[PDB]
């Protein structure tokens, strides 16, 4: 009955899952909220068994965090660091069975579910060295006998709400970032992802419990939105970031701002590629193929709308059909597969619906828009074209792969529509022209938060900050000085003279 | 004849360009079609100048204007801005004494100290000029053949600024000359009792935008009250909202912005604390304490509004502060060598009644001061208070009065933690020779401020760090390291300049 | 018979010149060596003369210099800052009559001249803000109870040597950013311009005498080969700023090795343009123009070869060539004039011999090479085509301006022949390519200090780090974090608590 | 005769060394020049033989690594940063067994040699962040329509020569550090540490080899001054690394700069501790002692004048004599053991010229002086009182352990006598005065380049660049931006316009 009760699934106890799992660790196992079952979406049968956090379990989940985070925020950061590499080891030794639970659970195919869990293990790399790295200037004081330093802190507990579609890497980005700069961990994820929650948690819980700290550094409870709303409320709650839906993000960041808390908004994308004249074809079309349909336009960063020079469009979307025809559908785990399915049924209605009123806004279904007739919650990848760049539907995030196409002429008006949306994550522009490469990077180019010349919207390093302006919520995830919204900054002034001259030669 | 600026012994107003009625609404052109607000001199109570206010239509125009200029605003390089900002630097040194001498006049600080808040504003404009030539971000190495990776930095857009009667000019030259050399344009609203002296710094700025043949809405003006400042926390064309005032205001200023995801810079109250251990040089902290709880008559942000000294040396020191206090020199703030001039306006003199006497409801003594001076203009005894607990109600608000709590301590943990209890988070000090108390101050459980300082007082930063507080007051940070990032959007990008197209994580999709 | 007496050149004494000049200064104007007079190039008339340093003129200003260091290095670095803020004011009141000393003495037209000046007005504004800046990270030590800093702090005297060409903004990039670092100076500049330094050095000690700081902060020796000797080899000079000929530069970065001082070397080029096929050619033209004939071809970055896509060589030569004739030549001070002599009688010489050598080594003249026959050094600027990328006249570094041609044919080849040469101090390549760009920026494009896109090889600006690799010398100064060459680095550990951790876990007990 | 025919030495096998071992690696394993056999300075006995690089085997390797160096620079650097991630752990997996072959062939007891690969696994960590993150800025162009950036690029070969002391983790903060700025190596070593250049070579190789990339990006020559004083006067050397005495890395600064190649110098150092009166004395001891007699003095760190005021001197005197008699001497491998012997016989001759030296001068041995009556190189460590500041013999570096004692009064002497010595590497004052402490660090302070307060002179951590001023020779390895020696700066102006907007605006 269960997947995880049947032997072609039996690698699943590989990672310490079994029939019923405990979804609250905060050093100790347990959970007496409502037992969730996730399912497969490819075939909709149950998996495995999840208990979920009471308000009681979180209540004392949120008190055992804050008293492990008094050992953590003692402990050297480069010694934190440390702690992280041995992460970053031990999803090393599971990276194949974990990759396979997300593609089980979440139906990602199975090199996206293996590489969600690289970008963890290579931003776990990037925290150890960033743990011997993070801190402020010393700056020169204009008063003598007086230093100047820039002094950074944790801000203590650091809640983690992810969502379905990347149910690893999210968490992973905050975590390792968060444990080096010495907060601890509370972590919230999807409920349709609760089994990769737990498996994730129990590496970790290893790790802390081989090294003899406290669990409650990265603590886990399992649930839906009152626990998420309780965290959004909850003044112990140091930073809340928050990875989800606009609509939820927007009240989340207002209930942060209402108690004078931090938020970490990573909000809904409505992404752009730009095909000028002067275009590679050969690169546009599988760059739009890629990051429309990858994830089966699932992600954040998916492209959803496609703007095509008049001179070219017909000829793209000609190609991009011919291209869309050829993408391999299956089970996500099987290892010619392209396409998987949506996440669940209710994204499949959404998706029906969006097809339905992009057709009554007067578009044309040049591929696809049909709900596949199998088990699971598949539809075909879809290409509307001939709707107005301002249309209803497609100024609407729609988390399905539906790609709307549109002409333009003139650069000045692309990329104004371009930004014309409420959104502001991911841009793509392809284009040989120098100049207008760097008007795209300029003040008057793209709004967004990622801003890409001759690569698609998704797909991002760890290296570089990760996250976007207007709607999408703006926090910063991984890389560049990201760690920094994890931190408090002190402005630091020591006088260790015996005299007192006053800032701007004030003589009292 | 009544107001000032019509009596010969304040005709100095008028190197200001200040006249006995002035337009209160700059956007390139000035006018104000809304209400004429009188200010008053808080040091004798008398009318100095009107100013006409903004009225709806007045900021509907100065929005449109000020992203009309934006455009060719954006276009400057930044050097090319940071060389207006050192302009606009001058500009002030050319007018330092006179309207330091307007600050005291019309807000009611000592003139050192007006002097001293226009200084600040000098000094950041130095510092926007040399960091015109520095801001960005790094090129990093991307893990993909043929690409580059870079961190790019562009201006917001419009930037409203928001500020509060007691640092009239300075919180609006540290974000305006941050602001400006990002590449942003600006709208400004101040509070309405300092309505001469926006104007009298918007004056300034707009003959240097003119004489560059700038559009002077780049730097714009709309005075007025709370509804002038509630259109700027909705108005989606605000792309980034620095608010320095109130904690209660400012709460609902970020609610508004964030309604609308747009971006805030928050300054809000602080309840600032002074720590002097059994060790500290004692001649540092009367003098310190001093300064940081009577300048500006207690009506700073950074104001000391506590002082806990350890057990053994509690009540030397709170004697030799009552003999300091009583030392202080009163008189009118524009007189030179005046160290102590008048609250702000009469209700601050009625609510600075009403704590001494809450304080003393709750339990403390007042040990000096605690009455209304006897002489014309809004003039209190600055207050000194024993005996109440930490926890006591009155010491849990801030009050722009001069009244100094005092309690005792014996152990470092427990005052550190009376430190943190507040709901404030600005500036924070102690007085102490212990070298592991000092790093432990410093570190992740020391002070929860922003601002942490070791042996000087709680107020009169520099400029070359960030300025600004935690918890409820509000986060945002001005000024130096680098704040510049706050008035600026981040975009990390990838430029593939190959062939061909590797994907990030080694990812195979054919 | 000297200029700085006759009418027309009475605005010399708004700079505080005389007939006879203290080219000493250390607090006080002196100078009892040798006496040197200066000559204007445009018409070799004397402007007027500067009472060199002695050797005891020397051991005093060293003296005096460290001796004031000790009040200057107190001094925070935010006030440092304000009084080179005071220096760049009192450069922008002089500004135009200072060029037109600059076009007078050293021979540029007065636009760069002026614009010179304004280098040094910019770099004075850079670090002011600098001021508030300069510093290091405070990191996380691996140690519970110990703090980890980087700190800076000043070297002591940056002894700073300058040549001919640029005889004002190389002293003020290494002026400013030494001042608000820390340090005091001692100048040697080039002595045929030696009343510019002069005229700097009275603008700088007004301001320092002004704030009643002692002037030995920047303090001025003029003289030869002998003083600048000297410099190279006294362990009191912390830092040697040098910028002048690599042969001398060679040595001066020796000596100064064998004391194991410190050392920023700035010395030639051989700079190259690259026109490829794809490239704007209303760009490469005037382009190529300025970087070849600007300041009469005696820039350090001037633009020594040209090279042109096999397609487009004729084509760029031909219309290279109609540009030269278009030049207009004149005494530099006059208006419009954009060429005006060279510096020196022997670098006319110096230029004759290049061409009679590259015909030799089968060149061909297809613009200029001969000297005009008029006052002055004035030669004509000249083009020579036909020699290969390898010529023994096109690896050589002659101060004149004449641009070798040479003809590629692709990328991987030409890029190549920009690297061949001994120097590495600035390069350029035309070309709309995206791909092309980004590898001419990596780690098989040019190996030079300075890369350039679809501009000339010339006229930098402050906010970058300038110099060059190779035997241009390493050295960088002005921008980005230059400031650290004229400062201690120092790792510091501060153990604030009861106990001794140490480091990679050792247990020694 | 040989140990490593002995099976009381089989772990040596562990390494991959054999009775006669190759010296020159540059993807295959040779070596023509002469065989050296090196010895265990505990016993004298032979240990095993490595045939060094003749004059071809060198020229042959340059040739090779530049030739691997446009591979490896072509390699993106965070995939540079994955190999030296492996290196890492390659050590790991050996620390033990090569901890135990630095305290055989060089000497130090058996915690410092597996300590001192513990260093090299370090930067290793440190560098796989810095490999994501090594770059210039973006700055503002004054011209519009300009980009200005700053680009750093590999400078290609670097050559890195080290000393007996640190024969693994001074050529570990080279290497990986130069390896992930995308520049190729070229080791030279100690002869007498030739086993254990070797071993290291050996275990990089294996990683190298395992990616399929080529061997000589990590070259090895092992040989004596010959070999030395052609990497310095080869311009193919692009970088020159010198670890070494003060007298030999003058002339290679001095080689390398008449070529205008780049030199790093890693010199000798003559480094104080100053006890003020007001000093933890239960710090300062303990202190004292590890930072003198560790690795029985012969560390370029080693503190060797102790200053200590008037009014403590006679007590701290006392202290450390009780202190030294509870050394614990013995084999560097043997449990328990606190020290070992010296390097060399020479260094024992050094040593009592040194002792003998001090006593003419007026010196004092209040403990030690003499050599041990036994097998080895073993010394008494030793403390000599009564000296001058300026004595001619405490201005000698004596590679061996002599703690030469001063007394002091006013803090102003006692910073000039820090000072006074040629030599600028670590530096240290015990103190609990704020305002001595920043004086200290300020510009009236120590000149050297490790500036401590109330920790010995040695035992710095990878964080922070590590080298020192005045004829310690001005290099940098490690931490901060010391990558930067590693590199070559350019500054590139791209005008994507079509206008010619100059400099400071001049108008031509
Ligand atoms: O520290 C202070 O008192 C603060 C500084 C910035 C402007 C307002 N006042």
């Amino acid at each position: 009955t269960l997947l995880i009760n049947q032997p072609q699934y039996a690698w699943l106890k590989e990672l310490g899952l079994r029939e019923e799992n405990e979804g609250v660790y905060n050093g100790s196992w347990g959970g007496r909220g409502e037992v969730i079952t996730t399912y497969c979406p490819a075939n909709n049968e149950p998996i495995a068994r999840v208990r979920q956090a009471s308000v009681a379990d979180y209540e004392e989940t949120v008190k055992k965090a804050r008293e492990a985070w008094k050992i953590w925020a003692d402990i050297p950061a480069p010694k934190r660091g440390e702690i992280v590499r041995q992460i970053g080891d031990a999803l090393r030794e599971k990276i194949q069975v974990l990759g396979s639970l997300v593609s089980l659970e979440m139906g990602k195919i199975l090199v996206e579910g293996v590489g969600e869990v690289q970008e963890y293990v290579d931003i776990c790399d990037y925290a150890v060295g960033l743990s011997r790295m993070i801190g402020g200037p010393i700056l020169p004081s204009e008063r003598s006998g007086h230093a100047l330093i820039e002094q950074w802190n944790p801000v203590g507990l650091v809640g983690i709400i992810t969502a379905f579609n990347f149910p690893v890497a999210v968490y992973g980005a905050n975590n390792a970032i968060a444990m080096i700069c010495g907060n601890v961990c509370l972590w919230k994820g999807a409920p349709t992802t609760s089994l990769i929650s737990v498996a994730v948690t129990k590496i970790i819980a290893k790790v802390l419990e081989d090294n003899k700290l406290p669990g409650a550094i990265c603590s886990l409870t399992c649930g839906g939105a009152d626990i998420g709303t309780a965290m959004a409320k909850d003044e112990r709650v140091n930073l809340l970031s928050f990875t989800g839906s606009t609509q939820v993000g927007k009240q989340v960041g207002l209930m942060v701002q209402e108690r004078f808390g931090r938020s970490l908004l990573e909000l809904g994308g409505n992404n752009a590629i730009i095909a000028f004249e002067d275009a590679d074809l050969s690169l546009v079309v599988p760059s739009a193929l890629f990051a429309a349909v990858g994830t089966a336009g699932q992600r954040c960063t998916t492209a959803r709308r496609l703007f095509i020079h008049e001179s070219i469009h017909d000829e793209v979307v000609n190609r991009l059909k011919k291209a869309y025809a050829q993408i391999r559908v299956g089970n996500p785990w099987d290892p010619n597969v392209l396409y998987g399915p949506l996440h669940t049924k209710q994204a499949v209605s959404m998706f029906l619906g969006a097809v339905e009123e992009a057709k009554k806004e007067g578009g044309t279904v040049v591929y696809g828009g049909k709900v596949m007739d199998r088990p699971g919650n598949y539809v075909e990848p879809t290409i509307v074209t001939g709707l107005g760049h301002d249309a209803s539907i497609a100024h609407t995030e729609t988390f399905a792969p539906i790609l709307y196409v549109f002409k333009f002429k003139n650069e000045e008006e692309v990329f104004a529509w371009n930004n014309e949306v409420k959104q502001g994550l991911s841009s793509s522009i392809f284009t040989k022209d120098l100049g207008r490469i760097f008007r795209w990077l300029g003040p008057k180019g793209s709004d967004c938060g990622i801003v890409n010349v001759n690569i698609p919207t998704s797909g991002a390093e760890i290296g570089g900050a990760f996250g976007g302006e207007k709607h999408t919520g703006g926090g910063r995830e991984s890389g560049s000085d990201a760690w920094k919204q994890y931190m408090r900054r002190s402005t630091c002034t020591i006088n260790y003279s015996k005299d007192l001259p006053l800032a701007q030669g004030i003589k009292f």
